[PDB]
């Protein structure tokens, strides 16, 4: 059978917190007035819910609201259990109320309002400051669910809001974030392709919060080398292939090995032998004054095949990457 894994840091949170903490299945839900919001604009729809701009009328203040698609009580609980843990967190996104929608028959999750820029085009516009200073700001969120025992497993650009004008950024939509319990297996169907940690493609159920640093520098890597996104593969099996392609197959075998995982067989006939790159070889002219020898270093401790190995978040804080960001 596979080896077992644990969380190198924060193993043992949930242990020691109350049962009511993780215990979302028995969490009584404190439900608002429904009334209080009058929706505006449908801005998505989403695989899970559909998110709309609204007016709070007990203060005339805008705010957005997530109606959520039917769905198991169980992942709606989880939800809005991991939302109230983490409410006052930095750079969390803050849930406003919850109210019961009358159409839908599901609850309505009323968050802040942050007036973001679309990552399509923002990362056109980002410098080289403002990437290591969002880069610091997730981080923070990070560190934050963490610690408080959570990893969000759905770290992506369309998940990380920014208003540009003011500096604000809100981690959002934990309707994938969980519960890190030492030796739980997870369902590895989590995260969108291309920000899916090696442990997810190989089918290892024991991983922890270290999955999000994956994600994570995922985004460094098309941040800092303008590729969105970076490893894009056109399945989940090619989006293995694609990252042996960069970190080599060896590494990937001695990451196997080291868990007594083994690779689907389907993988014999499409994954070649590549070496081990270096980053400089994503270096040109038209990304070069996003790149440094600090970015390069923290990109290639984040996008390591053994999640045990990846920086935590509390480790890439204190990377000399983010030396140069204006501390507060
Ligand atoms: C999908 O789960 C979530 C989504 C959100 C929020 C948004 C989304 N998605 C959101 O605020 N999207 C916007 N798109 N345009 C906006 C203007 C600035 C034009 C008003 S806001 C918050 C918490 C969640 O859990």
């Amino acid at each position: 059978g596979p080896v077992p894994s644990r969380a190198r840091v924060y193993t043992d949170v949930n242990t020691h917190r109350p049962r009511e903490y993780w215990d979302y299945e028995s969490h009584v839900v404190e439900w608002g007035n429904q009334d209080d919001y009058q929706l505006v604009r449908k801005l998505g729809r989403g695989k899970y819910s559909e998110v709309f701009e609204a007016i709070n009328i007990t203060n005339n203040e805008k705010v957005v609201v997530k109606i959520l698609k039917p769905v198991k009580k169980k992942k709606i609980k989880r939800e809005i259990k991991i939302l109230e843990n983490l409410r006052g967190g930095p750079n969390i996104i803050t849930l406003a109320d919850i109210v019961k929608d009358p159409v839908s028959r599901t609850p309505a999750l009323v968050f802040e309002h942050v007036n973001n820029t679309d990552f399509k085009q923002l990362y056109q516009t980002l410098t080289d400051y403002d990437i290591r200073f969002y880069m610091y700001e997730i981080l923070k969120a990070l560190d934050y669910c963490h610690s408080m025992g959570i990893m969000h497993r759905d770290v992506k650009p369309h998940n990380v809001m920014i208003d540009h004008e003011h500096r604000k950024l809100r981690l959002i939509d934990w309707g994938l974030a969980e519960f890190y319990h030492p030796g739980q297996e997870y369902n590895v169907r989590v995260a969108s392709r291309y920000f899916k940690g090696p442990e997810l493609l190989v089918d290892y159920q024991m991983y922890d919060y270290s999955l999000d640093m994956w994600s994570l520098g995922c985004m460094l890597a098309s941040m800092i080398f303008r590729k969105e996104p970076f490893f894009h593969g056109h399945d989940n099996y090619d989006q293995l292939v694609r990252i042996a392609k960069v970190l080599g197959t060896e590494d990937l075998y001695d990451y196997i090995d080291k868990y007594n995982i083994e690779l689907d067989p389907r993988f014999n006939d499409i994954l070649g032998r590549h070496s081990r790159k270096r980053w400089e070889r994503f270096v040109h002219s038209e990304n070069q004054h996003l790149v440094s020898p600090e970015a390069l270093d923290f990109l290639d401790k984040l996008l390591r095949y053994d999640h045990q190995s990846r920086l935590t978040a509390r480790e890439a804080m204190e990377h000399p990457y983010f030396y140069t960001v204006v501390k507060d």
